[PDB]
Formats: structure tokens, C-alpha cells, sequence
């Protein structure tokens, strides 16, 4: 195959778990992790954020909708909708909220976080879907300055980003995963 040293670093990067699902979505929607290395290593960093995420609230606070069946996951959603009685999203979010009602995309950019939230706004255009943005130099940025949880857990998000990142670093891997 293609013995590429990004594939390599993400078995290691990442647990086996982790890994494992982000090569079930890669391969749903039709693209190589062995090839395109840079969204596999993005897809892995993106699931990791949101498992995090959901680690930081209360037991019950957050239903995860990534990392599901993407029919499974729209049939959690139709549940959620149909017995709080929310707006049908036109994406797939992340998690849904239980303490304040609304879904909640995660997004992480190697860009400036009011970059990719611009683009995330104009995409999704729904109405109460949270918006909440990392990056990998430590921003993030949230909808109406509302970020959710508390600084512990947001903070060490951001800690290992920057882990992530000084590891590609290191393996002259982050030039090539930030042009994209
Ligand atoms: C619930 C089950 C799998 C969960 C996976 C998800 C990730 C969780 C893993 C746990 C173990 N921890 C915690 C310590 C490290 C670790 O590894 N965390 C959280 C931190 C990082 C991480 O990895 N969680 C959360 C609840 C328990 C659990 O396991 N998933 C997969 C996607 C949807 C989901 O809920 N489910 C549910 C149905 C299908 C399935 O497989
Ligand atoms: C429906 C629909 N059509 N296109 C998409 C889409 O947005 N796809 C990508 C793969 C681009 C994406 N998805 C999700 C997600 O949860 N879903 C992210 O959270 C995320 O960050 N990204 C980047 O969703
Ligand atoms: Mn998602
Ligand atoms: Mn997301």
C-alpha cells in the first residue's frame, strides 16, 4: 500500500478505538484512509474532541450523535426532535444538549477560529444549533460567548490539540496537515 508516515502516527496517536471509527466513516463515505492521510488524522481528532466534550457535563447532560451509523444517528435525532420538540437540523450535529435544548456542532481548524465558524454559520443557517469552535493553537470560540461547559474541560481540550500538534511537529508532518 501506500506507507505513508501520517497513517503511522495516527495508529499511535489516537486509541484503537478512536481509530476504528474514523475508518468506518472514511470508508462511508467512499475515501482511503491509507490515502488521503490528512483527513484521517483530522477524523480522528474531530471524534477524540467531541468524546471529550461530552465527558465534561453531567451524567446525563449530552446525547453523543457522532461517531454513530449515519442512519442511526438521524433516527437519535428524530427522537430528540420529536420529544423536545426542537427544529429538525438540515446537518448532522454532534451532541444534543439536555441541560440547555439545543444541538451542538464541534468543529476543529487548523485555520483562525472565526474562519471556519463563518463558514459553519453560512452552512448551517438552521436556527438554534450551538456552534462551538478549536483550534489547534488554543482558541475556540462558541455561539453568543455561550461555551458550555467550564474552563477545566474546555482547557484541557486545548492541551492536547496542541499535543497533537507538536507531535506532527516533530514528525515534519504538520506543514502538509495544515495546508488543508
Ligand atoms: C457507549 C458505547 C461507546 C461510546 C464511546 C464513548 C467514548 C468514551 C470511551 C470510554 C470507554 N473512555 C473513557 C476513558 C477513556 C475511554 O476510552 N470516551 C470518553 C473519553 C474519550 C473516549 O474515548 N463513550 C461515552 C460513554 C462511555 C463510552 O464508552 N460511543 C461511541 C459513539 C457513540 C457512543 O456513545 N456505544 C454506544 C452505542 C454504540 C457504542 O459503541
Ligand atoms: C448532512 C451533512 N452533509 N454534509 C455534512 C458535513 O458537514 N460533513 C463533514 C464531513 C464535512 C463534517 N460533518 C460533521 C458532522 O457531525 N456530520 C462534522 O461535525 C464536521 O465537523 N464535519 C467537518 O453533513
Ligand atoms: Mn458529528
Ligand atoms: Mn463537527
Amino acid at each position: 500500500p501506500r506507507g505513508s508516515h501520517m497513517e503511522d502516527f495516527v495508529r499511535q496517536c489516537f486509541n484503537p478505538m478512536i481509530v476504528e471509527l474514523a475508518e468506518k466513516a472514511m470508508k462511508e463515505y467512499g475515501e482511503d484512509p491509507k490515502i488521503e492521510t490528512n483527513k484521517f488524522a483530522a477524523t480522528c481528532t474531530h471524534l477524540e474532541v467531541c468524546f471529550m466534550y461530552s465527558d465534561g457535563g453531567s451524567k446525563h447532560r449530552f446525547e453523543i450523535i457522532e461517531g454513530r451509523d449515519r442512519i442511526m444517528a438521524w433516527t437519535v435525532v428524530n427522537s430528540i426532535c420529536n420529544t423536545t420538540g426542537v427544529e429538525k437540523p438540515k446537518f448532522l450535529p454532534d451532541l444534543y444538549d439536555y441541560k440547555e435544548n439545543r444541538f451542538i456542532e464541534i468543529g476543529v481548524t487548523r485555520r483562525e477560529v472565526h474562519i471556519y465558524y463563518l463558514e459553519k454559520a453560512n452552512k448551517i443557517k438552521s436556527e438554534k444549533t450551538h456552534i462551538h469552535i478549536f483550534s489547534f493553537t488554543g482558541e475556540e470560540m462558541a455561539t453568543k460567548a455561550d461555551y458550555t461547559l467550564d474552563e477545566e474541560s474546555r482547557a484541557r481540550i486545548k492541551t492536547r490539540l496542541f499535543t497533537i500538534r507538536q507531535e506532527m511537529a516533530s514528525r515534519s508532518l504538520w506543514d502538509s496537515f495544515r495546508q488543508s
